[PDB]
């Protein structure tokens, strides 16, 4: 039987070279999964509370803290438990915890068991873990959302907007869709050294390069679109991550390109874009907390464009109901580690896509060589994916295992495609 | 490995004594699963064609051709297949059969073995139906939508609307859910004895009483309710399938309680309803192909109440996809046999989920023994089961094991309670 | 038994988002491994034939064709044969190719099999990589080299040395020595903050700012060591790979730093930071079939400080024993990818080891998720990895895998730390 | 899992016919492994503590005492540990003792234990003892040194050098070297039959005529070589163990053939012999702590010929780093019983073969039916064995052993050949 016979922890390197939580879980039956915990560059304030030690170790990002709390308090708690009832295993981890924001023991601890007693669960099935957690009808193929300019907290660039990616809507297939995001990914890189802009990459494996403004930068994506034989739009859309969560002063408002502006301000601008671009998709327009503005931008674009909320619902079904409810966004960026479980983030998934909301499942500035979120895409059949550029192996690693789900699946996989967006 | 080694089918009696496709499906590993096939009285247009033998033998509705199909053309197409390639079978027989509505092999013969595969992946998998189909997440039991009172083709009785059902949406667990449901059941029993009504049973085990019109059989059911220490509305809700296909006349109208009736006709009294009664669903209130009836009907009082479509979608992405973009209806019935395979039914759910729709999982007038519904229901986190009255077993069966997924989820399951309907 | 029984290969991205070819090896004992094939940006000319596509796929570095050898050629060739017999595989693969560069099949694939066909063979034996490559002797957990200042052809700057790297030789254990290196990469971002410098990363994931001179680098890095509370020398050593080859011009001389400069002009150079900065380790400082000049450096300063010949041997023992004969450098840069097979790999180790030349195992601009090196590190016992920045988890999983193995090895472990340099 | 389950061990007879000890492990998967420890006639002052019973049995050379102790003290110690941890369960065994010169257990039960130890692992592993000790590369078969006229101390005859032996490095294959030694050692029996000289056997079943002196010896086996149909030299070359410890006088010097002579003295007739005769090899021609001399020789001859450490390095990692220091010969005599542990042996192979020595495996003139060394040659690629005469089994099986993993290995295979010696 898959019965958790065993919890061992221990603390590795995420890409950017800071400490993170590695779980390892066996199972009486002699299963041995691994799972590793990501860390973004700056949380959101509802996020789960990452344990990190503190002193003079690693800059304080020691997660030696963390580490302890699994084999002294999480092991004991959950070894006897049945590895596939998910639901039972986090509910005890979440009680034993016993906090609001998993405060005590740390969602990086928690959530570092949670993954790890699933993948245990999916080999003791005999299952690949998409086909575990998702069913035998998991089968769709997400757009790659693939953030090939970096900027915000990713680069120690003077760029105001976090992310700039490509969407290749049109692809027949994800192992195309693949190969079309590199190709242009290839394409800019040219294009930046004939413009004499830099190369050096980012957080998530996107150029850094200090233009000028927002618009220029589409510019540049736009020609390397183009010069990699695609067609803008109907081929490869745009795609922004704004996060103006970290360019928002509290109760003031958003200091950005310049001026300082209201949401109204803000709302005018991105509206401008859905005009002069092919963007399918705006995240973190506005601030976390903002809970005005992003209604009326929400009502003003919303049937033009898809809005995803990443700070603002920080994966909390909790923040997600509020924002169904107020009318704030129809889509929801799920990151396991905002919320600490992987129950709890599929409670969120399934409140959203119940809602009418689509899901975009997302990365961390800080990943490991982890595949999790790969296969975590295809199980919910979000049809879309944000896991960075086609460059570092900590992003790429995920497309990887994409192209594999895909060959397993053969003619039962389906490319999400331009079915993602109606719009 | 899970590779299907042999598929046996036999023809069985469902609940009305008229013959069945029962599928069989052994794997490599010595796995042993068995499907049986349900058939609704009277069927819709668009339903996919169930293969009868014809001729003297139980009037023409033998399997027997059906069984042949499956032995003959279906085990050799599948056999050396791997059964958790659900998507992969179940576009093999798709194919195999070659035709749009499946008339070739028959519904019923590819459903036999669509059905049969799935719950033989789940036995070899070592997990039970409900956690394989929709992974470990699975955990939300139904609100029981429990047909007590039996008109239209289900009874030999003058009574118009085809099912009264009574939902415990007030009910803390499903255990007392089911409890409320029975003890409402027995309580109408004695309310219609009181009366010196029928209490013989229609198909779907609801009592089945040639009651004056649809206000009087509601009156009877509330009168029962409260009978039994329940409050109408909070703890007990009201809903109807209607079946206005079984009473419109093509291109003519609806020919209903006296007055032959426009859809807006229609739609009046339906609104009437809503404020006489604690109405929370109403399912098929016009005609399969009255496109633009249930438009006007869904805009005027979908605000007000669930309306769900059953023959209008007959579980077809197609219909369903239209409906959608028309904005007719808010919620999906969910019928296996209507559509044909396990595959295109959760496509059916997904597309509904996925666009806003609820959904909920249905039986047929014609149930076997098979309690597959039951694990369906919970797998696909409806919240919302019609599976008949708690009377006669091919329907007490599917209650019988939705109690057991309660009692194996423990502290992990949740009943959907009134959050089924939020308005 | 662990008897070949199944041979599959397919595409992938390495980590600058070029294909390349990964293979997965079965046994009939139900083992399963997977290899993934490493890249250089710039190669040297004497390594093994990559077999690339060309044509319009990612701008002709598709790798295809080279699948196809793998499932039409290799499988068909290797399928019978016995995993843990890695020579014989090996030479069936090299006779198979039958060509001195192995240019029919290609070193990528003919590679992708001989790893895979080892880690079935270690998975198979119930081992560790480590333990099944180097016996159960394998302890000695490597010196970090990690590259934090990137220039050559892993930038688009215009710095001439290609490798800055730094080594925390006085660690006590490998956990420390990871935290050194990642504790001075964090102080040198700082660093390169305070003087206005880039921050982008290189190839390598080292920062790829546009430095003056060799100098400013090094004494940028040296700042960076003491910013972090380590001693510079005694705790953190420095090392180069000058690559110049790549700044070589055949015939003429080497075109560095203004002035095109003598192989004896260079070696002055050399010896002068020998002086000035605390240098453990030199690699290719002199063009790959300058064999004249080497000599020289050897000669030279061979005493004060370890060579590491890189192009000039490509992991070739015909290459190293030229070398050894001639008394060119004392050690080897050990590339899988360069010499094609595991077993030609660790001949050339051999005859470098026994020739008394150290070994330092090397990864490529074009990394991918990968961990066997990790492993090889420490089976072959070099005490010395150059696997990258402690950022990207091309580079950083490597670091993550060599933890594990420390802690697998417990008390047995040993840290090389300044036993690796006797100089 | 191969976990020590229990460790038995017994008393039997060297080939000498003197007590020794046998191990034996049981793993708790059912694995049985039998090691038995040899015995040299004079041992060197430095080697590991042999633990003897003392009193009447066997003249005080029984080793029940050493039985005791791996029964009551190592067996209670190592059970429940790793047979695969070999570095852990030596260095526990290491600990247990608790002395420099394993004086409180014995080398001769610490040993017992250790290859024990060794060899369940590889059963367990299912892998040959070479194939897991030296990993999947363990290939080279070793020149067989074979000691066919025996004087010294394992002879009672008046001869001062102890091994005359015979190098059929010309052979292209180890089945053919074997022929070739036998097939001279058949040819010297006739040789000395012809001359009226002695064929009774010493220790190590070389013959032990009252030869006249060195020179005659040479002479007589030179004869032989070419009496065989085989050129002296290319072909068939000659080595020595002189011992020259069991002819030296602590601070006087060496009482040799007539005149008590210097070690310049003697490094003169060295040099004479490498002039008159094909010698490849020289072990132990000056005394264990006779410091100055060695290095003297070694800076003299070293160019021209092998020098073998034997009792100046007694296998000490210690010794031979002190050596290495001091430039003191080129090889080191590997003998697992002198260091006592197969770890201890190993880091003294690494850093021999690091530090550019060669290592040639030893028996010693008491051996047992163990071919333990057989597997040890192979798997550290020595390239180089002395095992003894082609007579007496407990020297011969050895050499059956190497011809069953030639055949093993099959083109694989490689003999070292005259590659073991450049000079
Ligand atoms: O803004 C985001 O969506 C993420 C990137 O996936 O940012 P961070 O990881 O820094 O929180
Ligand atoms: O109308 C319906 O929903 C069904 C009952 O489940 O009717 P029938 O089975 O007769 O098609
Ligand atoms: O020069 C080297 O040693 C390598 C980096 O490991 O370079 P490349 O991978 O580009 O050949
Ligand atoms: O001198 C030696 O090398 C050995 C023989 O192998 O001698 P003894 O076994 O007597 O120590
Ligand atoms: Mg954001
Ligand atoms: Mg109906
Ligand atoms: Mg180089
Ligand atoms: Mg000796």
């Amino acid at each position: 039987m898959p019965i958790i016979e065993q919890v061992r922890a221990r603390e590795i390197l995420d890409s950017r070279g800071n400490p993170t939580v590695e779980v390892e879980v066996a199972l009486i039956d002699g299963t041995f999964a691994r799972a590793a915990v990501p860390s973004g560059a700056a949380t959101g304030e509802h996020e789960a509370v990452e344990l990190r030690d503190g002193g003079d170790r690693y800059g304080g990002k020691g997660v030696q803290k963390a580490v302890q709390a699994v084999l002294d308090e999480i092991g004991p708690a959950v070894i006897g438990l049945n590895a596939d009832d998910q639901r039972l295993v986090d509910q005890a981890l979440v009680d034993l915890d016993g906090t609001p924001d998993k405060s005590r023991l740390g969602g990086n601890a928690i959530l570092g068991v949670s993954l790890a007693v699933a993948k245990a669960a999916a080999d003791s099935a005999e299952l690949p873990l998409f086909r575990y957690v998702g069913g035998p009808n998991a089968h769709i193929l997400p757009v790659p959302m693939m953030n090939i300019l970096n900027g915000g907290a990713h680069a120690d660039t003077a760029v105001d907007i976090q992310e700039f990616m490509v969407a290749p809507i049109g692809a027949p297939s994800f192992v195309e869709a693949l190969r079309w995001g590199a190709e242009v990914y290839h394409a800019l890189k040219s294009v930046l050294k004939k413009e004499g802009l830099s190369t050096g990459l980012g957080d998530e494996g996107g150029f850094a390069p200090d233009v000028a403004g927002t618009t220029a930068a589409l510019d540049l994506i736009s020609r390397a679109i183009e010069s990699a034989g695609l067609r803008p739009g109907a081929d490869v859309a745009l795609a922004l991550d704004a996060a103006a969560t970290e360019f928002f002063t509290d109760g003031t408002g958003y200091v950005f390109e310049g001026t300082t502006r209201t949401a109204d301000q803000m709302t005018e601008f991105y509206a401008g874009l859905l005009g002069a671009y092919p963007l399918v998709s705006i995240e973190d327009p506005l601030s976390e907390d903002d809970w005005d503005g992003w209604a009326a931008l929400t009502a003003s674009i919303g049937d033009r464009v898809q809005i995803v909320g990443d700070d603002i619902f920080v994966t909390n079904p909790e923040r997600l109901e509020e924002g169904i409810e107020r009318g704030v966004a129809n889509a929801l960026l799920v990151k396991v580690n905002q919320i600490g479980t992987l129950t709890e983030t599929l409670d969120a998934v399934t409140l959203a896509h119940h809602g009418g909301y689509r899901t975009m499942i997302s990365h961390r500035s800080g990943e490991t060589e982890d595949t999790m979120i790969a296969d975590l895409a295809v199980a919910i059949g979000s049809g879309q994916i944000k896991t960075g550029a086609p460059a570092r192996s900590e992003r790429v690693a995920k497309y990887n295992q994409l192209l594999r789900i895909e060959e397993a699946l053969g003619d039962a996989a389906r490319y999400a495609g331009d079915l993602a967006f109606p719009r």
